[PDB]
């Protein structure tokens, strides 16, 4: 177990003997969790692996492309790789995508038309896809809805199933709708994130009433969560960010798109511009950082996971509402916690910034963030600027005040920080 | 005076008498033109260096980013002294812009609604122009045409100058109209350069029938070709890339916008999505080249015109018909060429490629372009790939076979370019 | 247990039932092991935060660094780091270093003046570093022989151990050594942490003022301690191995006493300046990445060898170090006593590498085979494997990012002997 | 001329009638100088054009090597274009270098042996080249005299020129003299630059008497000064910074060494050690800026040079002594000014400091490091000497030391910017 000498050093961290317990109660009721998730990582490691050796990759794959990058190998071939591990036509894995939410605007600009009309059949989006949709307070942004591109809505379920009889109706009753939005993380909410095994549900009932709607699944946060992706039941464009899971914490930034070789390319159309597409665009000197990424992606992924289990577990013994629990299937690395307490939250989010490697001095203050309503305060104490991939905890103002905690490079910094976090909570 | 040791190693390069003593008389002739280039390249360079004195820019300015980049000081100041050299409200320079037709294509999408017409002023744009618009094809790629956005044009007089008479009837028939489009460089013509004393006929012009109308400029190839700028006489909104003029050479990629805050948020939206814009997007630690490379740009820019001029006059004493002459005001970098001869054409971009320090071995053969059917030979070799700013050359196969010269780091290469080149023609 | 779709997926690689089975078994033998391990990373890991921590590390220290690098933050903070992971004075820690070899070297020339002896402990050192200090055949080239600094030597003891009553001998009856050579990597038991204060004792004991220089390739992080924890007053390093965890680009470090450090860095640099300049190239975030990743990264080649030693030893081979054996390095070693069968799995585990799978893996020119096929050229951290051929072919394998892609690559070689 | 608008806008920058109207008569009179710095720069920009052709060098070329970087083409090529633009046989031009002292001290350690004997025919050396050497002070961090290096000095004659007569007889007299240092650049000192012309003339001197010496040429400031290098005169070796002329203002940081095969591969083994010498090392992925660098230096010198000139000249009408005069033939873009008061002096350096694109806010003032200093440094590249700066210790005759300027228009507006603080 946990040796005499990390017991010391961690009371220098404030860490009480009641969260030291804690943790190893926790600890011990969450092992069988773990094997189930490398067995999982190890088929996703060979995925990985095997999408680089079928395309060859070598030292040459690294390039340093200036200007146009007419020719990028390293590029192009990264696009194939992506391809290859989500068993998908194409893929557009670039770094000029800012965020993750740049990469889902440009799927849905790619593939609507004024006329065309969409349909989130898990409610409503994440928060930062909202002016772009133009859901609410629409300004003269250029949104969806100001280019003719309408926008409908079904809810989940109260259980958090997706409410399948009614999307049918929606999609009979309306025939303009060309493309049905999947979100797959729950995002900041208080529901079970869906498996891919729901996923396959949403597309099998959408693709029997229209064969040539477009299911586009947000998956960010599930990368590597399973043996299989959404693509491999029947999604027919994905898109992700590569500073959360898929990056592995090396990817500076960008953002991924893998679906049909159509998808992609309407895609590559809104991030450049119809004609040039993805043809021009230079790697910045940072390919090499993508693919040795992708191919930590499943190791890290699952470290950041263990992490979330072991926070689950910790906090449920300790007396907290925790959204998902430590024995369900997981969808993605997302731990929601539910304090009722608006002091214990800050100090939670306080206490993983502490915790952390970069920026451990800075104290965390509710931040007027871009794209969400409220005021939301983040825990980003990473390498890379903003990274969920890494430790981090980060909540909307609201009540109900939930906190939402993801990431760990390693399992074993992930712990240090839920350690140092809850003891500055509960003494 | 050339030195004895200079002619006589340029024999190498197969450089005879006939071309050298042709060369001379040029010289002597372009003296006075290139004392006009010199004292406004002065004020631009005491233009572009105010512009950073004023910002305070230190090395704390020149930042490597990543993930979002949330705060990057190098981006926000580096956009605060291009509004500043430009003397507009707000800009936009971005890594992020994959080329020239990227930036000019964000400002029509972020600028134009469903049911506004847009309005070419310069006649027909340049082709990689076509299908951003939506003129040619329009192939389902996502075109202005596509977005219900309608495309109007009125050619330039016979003359060169701007059909005013006809701008005003096309403007006054049709309210739609809400942005008007100006080419200020040449390209594949053979007619006057566009000065900014005319564009400042075409701003007033339009802005008096109707002050909401946005001006819209292609800036490319005219950054620093005189003291003033499209945005000093009116211009609601220009835009370029960084792999020609402004990037002096060093700039790695990109593009830039300015203009009105209004014009610029409006791109942003089109270059990443809206409820973001310009708030998130890393420079992979390439802010620093941007920044030198626009205090370069002033005096690279020169050394390319120079080169021009001179190519311009050498090859008029040589029996060729030019475009510009070497004596009138410019607009751009660019210098025709009209052989009348298939052989000849090819025979002297050859001798450019020849002269270039990447590259120089390459074999330079017409090839066949993806989308048009008319063959082309170019010269390219530079340090960062297709750059403009650099020596390079560019013709279609098509009577009367005009090439089309440009570029050159020192004035010196641009030089020795031209000379390796026209010694292969003529003997 | 590995998933129906993954064995199926596996027999892509020519993987039998016959490999497969014997991994099972192995696996379950050596997992009491992987435990000790898991909690020694747990203390490491714990102690890399402290470092950064206590020198307020922030997104300020990854800005730009051209020129001289006069004050650069991001370099000087890095050393502070290193010095706070490895409890020393100070530390340089590089991008400038061209290899492990550059630092180590750097280290005997920047503490060596002419006159004084040198004494290697563990025998024979590191192959590469022999013209560094110039043993034999000696060319123009600036060895440490050719600058008048002297070299001696003290084998080890047949049980591996070192032998302390040699030592004691030679440093008594020769006052000109000033420094002692304490190689950590290893056919032969590892030189352990406790085995490495042994030897500090023995030779401080007699002659304080004697400086003991220990070479800590691939022992980064294999123990709780260093060399540096036990009274070592320097060491060196490579950054593409152990301490990189694998996302160093290039580059050496080196951490003791403030003497030691300034001493090596003028070798490194020239006198009069030092460490005092140099910048970082752009790529400082990498170096500070690589070492909060290097506990667990290290670990990952380390379970990797731990599974070749078992799993080779069920499947019929002379092992070294075995699976249950506390370990210095991530180096495993395997005896074959054939030809073919050290080709075979060498050909193997370059069809398991990332990069380069494709390309053949033939013995290059006594005469030597090597795979190889990582992110960062040359890297040992990620999976490799070089062998000598010759009685009675001996492959040595390490490295692996992750336990599954050691686990694939030591998998695939053994589906071609079985 | 000069525009209304140019003039009107300098005159936000405090730039009065006398300066501007000082500004065009040194203008005027410099001309003829600066026609003879545009045909030797034409040369020296084939020179290198051919260097690359003749290299065959690609898009390939800009690698992004790492670890050890075996078979960087792009370092290998980089090497071979240098060694064709200063026709040596071999090359080292490395991003690992620190700075231009450390390329120096490489070359030293790397080609003196225990019981050599070293000669500087220039007089007393770069003030930071006597620790690297142990002249004087030598605290125990591994001087060349402290590896049994010996050290010895000849210094030049009252008019400038390197006094031959003795070092014949220095050479003569102590066999164990195997290398002669040679410093191109004036330095600090107040005399005439040391031209190719002067350089021959010492290599042809210590070669006749044994020939078996290496001639070795500290050849910082000196990069495309002139049609021919030190190594086109019978120099054995040379060493230089990136950061200077031959980065022209876009190499980040390295340093240079061309010269004999023997000697730069000697020199390798001290950058990295012995068995290994150059056969390691990634570059970085800043082989391209390096490469660009080496394109426009020839371009770039002569930018700062002409800033130099025009210093000269208008420093000159201004009533004050200056070194070298506008009308003599350089050996480096260092342009000396003699101010015989510390507020002048002071005053010039923060006018330069304010003219900077970089750092221009940053008011320099007098700070200490033998007695204070102030520095005027504003630049892209830190330290870049290439890019307009001014340095000048503390003491009479008080002595200001301005170089470089990407361009000559930004140059002349830190000149103008600084003098009309002065003057009038």
């Amino acid at each position: 177990g946990m040796l005499e000498s990390t017991k010391q050093f961690l009371k220098k961290y404030n860490i009480n003997d009641r969260v030291l317990k804690l943790y190893e109660t926790a600890m011990n009721d969450i092992q069988n969790q773990f094997k189930i998730l490398d067995d999982i990582r190890e088929f996703n490691q060979l995925k990985v692996l095997n999408a680089f050796q079928e395309e060859r990759i070598s030292e040459a794959h690294f390039t340093n492309s200036s200007g146009y990058g007419y020719g990028d190998i390293g590029r192009d071939s990264l696009d194939a790789v992506y391809a290859r591990v989500f068993n998908t036509e194409s893929a557009l894995v670039r770094p000029h995508f800012v965020n993750g939410t740049h990469a889902l605007g440009a799927a849905l600009f790619g593939n609507l038309r004024p006329g065309n009309t969409m349909l989130s059949v898990c409610g409503e989006p994440y928060d930062t896809l909202h002016d772009v949709i133009g859901i609410t307070e629409n300004s003269n942004m250029g949104s969806l809805k100001e280019f003719g591109i309408n926008y409908k809505q079904v809810d989940l379920k109260e259980d958090g199933k997706p409410n399948l009889e009614e999307i049918e109706k929606v999609l009979k009753e309306d025939e303009s709708i060309t493309l049905v939005h999947i979100q797959r993380s729950t995002g900041y909410g208080w529901r079970r994130a869906l498996l891919i095994e729901d996923i396959k549900s949403i597309v099998d009932c959408v693709k029997n009433i229209r064969k040539d709607i477009i299911c586009f699944v947000d998956n960010c946060y599930g990368e590597f969560m399973d043996t299989k992706e959404p693509t491999d039941v029947g999604a027919d464009l994905i898109a992700g960010s590569l500073i959360k899971n898929i990056g592995g914490g090396i990817a500076p930034t960008g953002g991924y798109l893998a679906g049909t070789k159509d998808c992609i390319e309407k895609t590559s159309y809104r991030l450049t511009v119809p004609g040039i597409g993805g043809e021009c665009g230079s790697t910045f000197g940072v390919v090499r950082s993508m693919y040795q990424g992708l191919f930590l992606a499943p190791h890290i992924s699952m470290e950041a996971l263990k992490g979330a289990i072991l926070c689950s577990r910790i906090m449920e013994l300790a007396g907290f509402e925790v959204m998902p629990k430590y024995d369900e299937k997981r969808s993605d690395i997302i731990q929601s916690i539910k304090f009722n307490d608006k002091d214990k939250l800050i100090e939670f989010c306080k206490g993983i910034q502490t915790g952390s490697p970069i920026d451990s001095f800075v104290s965390c203050e509710p931040w007027d963030m871009p794209g969400y309503t409220d005021q939301v305060i983040m825990a980003a104490g990473a390498f890379i600027q903003g990274s969920s991939i890494e430790l981090s905890a980060d909540a909307p103002i609201r009540e109900p005040y939930i906190a939402y905690l993801q990431g760990g490079l390693t399992f074993d910094h992930a712990k240090i920080g839920i350690l140092i976090a809850l003891s500055r909570i509960v003494k």
